[PDB]
């Protein structure tokens, strides 16, 4: 390593709200070094130096005055001194009330790598540890941000006005990198990818065609490999030593009254397998990194907000702090936590302003919707039962449990996940309920890269390559390309079809994102709910039989009003609903409908 | 009908929490007449005369000055004239002040008719419509008051401090009246069972055995052949006049957000079948009735408190009066709702103190804990399942959404669902770790007869005939006799002794009614939890696997705290608990240890 090998943050900006800034700087024998600057409106707080000599952390205050420019920070002592050029950055005009993801946007998810190879001469990159290898279902298969932003007008041209890019952050493993959740390094676009200024020019070129970006990020954990591993700043900068102690994922341990001391340590501290080092998030060294660090690239890339990974497993106190500071800096700003279980109270813990019986408080505004998903996802593959869609009825009356329900994220799946085609059976008719509640629901919807031209995988076991197949037309010389439509198969088509035509459709309904719902309780395994406002109502009646259903609509009539009949949004025909409501089997209409008086 | 068929209540007492009486007189044109009397310290408020002339309402106010005794309500009009002496008795020595059932009780639960016939003249009486079939699933087997009074020796000496027989009041059906929640005559015990006498005489038998005496009541339907049905009080007196209306069950519509009025109204207000009939408690006149009746029952025979069957399906805000009313009488008096569901926050709503987001307030201290018991009842019968008893730690992790968690009833089982031997996979040594739980956790254990023999039943499909056998023993002439012992076999015999030594066994441990409880995140389907105060510590532990099972001991220190062994009260061998423990295939042990320092 050199005198200064790291500089971290690289570089800030003049006029943010929380006015300091403590820089992480790694090279040799830098902590045995007095740190000095003069610049008008920065000050030197303070020099924290540990036993690890390769570090020093060095505190600033930039003050409101403080102009945007550069300035030498000058290291004196050990009998030697070292020059620094650090840049402090004009903020865009209305950078912090910048627009959050809401229930307006729609959501496309992408895996950067398994989405499209823009670039062949990036799937390798001279230094990086794993080899390409398109034919291994863990390899690197060569998806690039060049590929991406080759394609954004398929992603606007769908209809959704948001893109989640799995973790683009460099992982640069041995063995599965591809999934970008084991950082290496914090502050670089894995080269593999492209570069910082390729992601920044992502975000750009996707704002042009009106959609904002949302960044995967890691708070939890980072990869084996991470230059940290080889030089450790701390002996506690990472949890329980070299020993390995693995997590048993207890999640309720952090909100359970009989919950022991051993299991709450246990999920916030313990590793989730040998290759993912668990970081300290108690030692307010590592918390004040990572604060500054996700502000730095949401600042620099222009992001309109992030998906927290493994939320829950990170220290509550610190997820506390940096969810705090984070909104206070970007006060509209959408943050989406991956709290992974089917039970409403262990998600509706963990949301913006909830009130807990241990008095937790969380700045967090959004939540993936795990029990929604998982509830529909079995109504729709439980064949024998009889009222299966019982289940999504009651889970949506827990509602309440969360102080802002209608602010979570639904998604129709993800990669972590059986794909949404085969979760419903490979049937096209229950794909297509699926389809029309996530776009349809109280919620920020969420679609996963590929369910648009129903892409398969299997359902049971573990098989976390089978959910995140190559996206045909992504590279070339692919048979089938879902880009163009060559090579598909019907079905595929009127699929992609229907994404585009639903999800375009619900950027103009406001009554959708805004309005209220009104549900009744499934019966036979028939459903029917309403969005509505005073312009407008939306009437989604779903049959989950093979055999034709009729409901009597004297039933729904606090919502039709009289109306006696609505035409179908899907099948364009106009539907009876003056005496009663004939469904084909396994069918669902959409009803638009005048607003209520 | 007479000048007077019915007077209810027949008699009050003097020196009630709330003073007034509203008196429901029945009888022919006495609704065409005035109403008066001369008592010191009562005084007639108002008569309530409705457009059915058979009936009227007689308003009292029976001031703290008023004594026991008799006095004549005269009635006069249409050239008419009648006496009828009313009755107002004195209270036993700290009626109001009586002990309720709780964590230190524990619940036998027996169906009257099902449990012992100690009299077989009375298996059919003259009048009644249905007569007796032991051969019929459904039937009059002929059990009796006499029967469960000659057999609480046999139910004391279990262990048990609480007696709750399913409904006694009079159901005089033609069919399925076996049951008890057809109620045909509120104020009498069928005459199968014997009389009212009989009924306050099994109280206080069972008071001398150190028992209490709890009562199954019905507030939200009657029965077809009520008497009322012959002669209906007001036309709003049940609900959907003539018309069948039947409920679809959708409970949450009380407490959902996005509840239509269809739903909410469908719940309250729908009949369960087109036998019962469904009360309408936003009638003032049915509200006042079922109140008084019940504290009626509970004043006349000693009641320690009550179980209220299909809780949820009564009027809200009636409930909300007739829960305030009754515990107004009866401060320390319990009452245990049944709301089928195994949702917590489902259940959660309708607890004494539970803070709701509709504002709802409640008085019911108990509810039936179905979350709780499905949870361990799923985790038993799941052979393939890895770790089943994760759903068990997680609902308890839930607890603190209840009000009062450990005021809540658990349960083996009971006559709605399968034999909890069954539910096991008739296995014993699943039944075991069932019934230590029972036993060993934070709430009211309440138990169902049979289940100490391990009687069978279906697990499938409905057939409530199953759940619901002749207790061996109760009939004269039967070939199997659980209440000697003879006819049973090993396996029986060893379920009986077992469920005497615990029952006895948590008679005298107050840590297991009042103490704390820790509990571990299940792993690999073994668990591991306390019950702990400073004087006591118990241990439980279970292998759900068919295979031995090692757990490193240095997990559980925060509660174990250097303890180097413990003795297994069940087995009574010395388990080491220095650095392993070492756990039997399908086992469990129950670990008592000295109090925490
Ligand atoms: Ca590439
Ligand atoms: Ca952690
Ligand atoms: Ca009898
Ligand atoms: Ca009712």
């Amino acid at each position: 390593p050199t005198a200064i090998e790291h500089m971290e943050p690289p570089f800030w900006w003049a006029g943010m709200q929380h006015k300091g800034l403590q820089l992480m700087v790694h090279g040799r024998d830098i902590g045995r070094m007095e740190a000095a600057l003069d610049y008008p409106g920065v000050r030197l707080v303070s020099t924290t130096r540990v036993p690890n000599a390769n570090y020093l952390f060095v505190d600033l205050e930039i003050g409101p005055e403080a102009q945007p420019g550069s300035f030498d920070i000058v290291f004196k002592g050990d009998g030697r001194s070292e020059r620094y050029r650090y840049r402090l950055l004009a903020r865009e005009q209305g950078s912090a009330q910048r627009q959050g993801f809401g229930p307006g946007d729609a959501i496309y998810q992408i895996m950067p790598d398994r989405f499209a190879n823009g670039d062949p001469s990036n799937d390798n990159v001279a230094g990086m540890r794993e080899q390409a290898d398109r034919r291994h279902g863990g390899g690197r298969h060569g998806g690039d941000i060049r590929g991406t932003i080759d394609h954004l007008d398929y992603i606007a041209g769908l209809g959704f006005t948001q893109l989640w890019p799995t973790p683009l952050v460099e992982n640069d493993a041995a063995a599965y990198s591809y999934h970008g959740y084991a950082a290496t390094d914090h502050y670089r676009i894995d080269p593999r990818y492209g570069s910082n200024e390729d992601f920044v020019r992502l975000s750009t070129e996707a704002r042009k065609r009106g959609m904002g970006l949302i960044q995967d990020v890691v708070l939890s954990h980072i990869g084996k490999h991470h230059w940290w591993m080889k030089d450790l700043p701390t002996p506690d900068w990472i949890n329980y030593g070299g020993k390995f102690v693995p997590t048993q994922h207890h999640r309720v341990a952090v909100q359970d009254p009989y919950a022991a001391q051993a299991d709450s340590e246990n999920f916030t501290k313990g590793w989730f397998v040998e290759g993912m080092p668990d970081l300290n998030q108690t030692n307010p060294l590592v918390a004040n990194y990572l604060i500054q660090n996700n502000i730095w690239w949401i600042e620099y890339a222009g992001l309109s907000g992030l998906r927290i990974d493994t939320y829950g497993y990170s220290d509550g106190a610190f997820l506390t702090e940096y969810t705090r500071r984070l909104m206070a800096e970007y006060p509209r700003l959408n943050m989406v936590g991956q709290e992974w279980s089917t039970r409403v109270p262990v998600v509706a813990r963990w949301q913006r302003g909830k009130a807990n019986f241990d008095g937790y408080t969380s700045h967090l505004p959004s939540l993936m919707d795990f029990p929604l998903v998982d509830a529909m996802r079995n109504a729709l593959s439980k064949t024998g039962e009889e009222n299966g869609l019982n289940e999504v009825y009651e889970t949506l009356s827990l509602d309440y449990l969360y102080p802002e329900p209608q602010n979570l994220v639904l998604f129709g799946g993800n990669h972590d996940m059986a794909r949404m085609f085969s979760a419903a059976g490979e049937d096209f008719d229950r794909w297509r309920m699926n389809l029309v509640f996530l776009m349809t629901m109280p919620r920020i919807p969420q679609f996963y890269s590929g369910d648009e031209i129903l892409m398969t995988s299997t359902v049971k076991g573990r098989d976390d390559a089978s959910y995140r197949r190559d996206f045909p037309g992504g590279w070339a010389g692919d048979k089938a390309n879902a880009f163009s439509g060559a090579g598909l198969t019907s079905q595929q088509r009127a699929a992609q079809d229907l994404v585009r035509k639903l999800a375009n459709w619900r950027k103009n309904q406001p009554v959708i994102h805004n309005g209220r719902l009104m549900h009744f309780g499934p019966e036979e395994n028939t459903w029917v709910y309403f969005r509505y406002n005073k312009d407008k109502r939306i009437m989604v009646a779903m049959n989950n039989n093979d055999k034709p259903m009729t409901l009597p609509t004297a039933r729904f009539q606090e919502m039709l009003k009289g109306a006696p009949s609505g035409v179908d949004f899907l099948s364009g025909k106009t539907v009876g609903l003056g005496r009663e409501l004939r469904l084909a089997p396994k069918s669902v209409v959409v009803i638009e409908l005048p607003g209520l008086p």
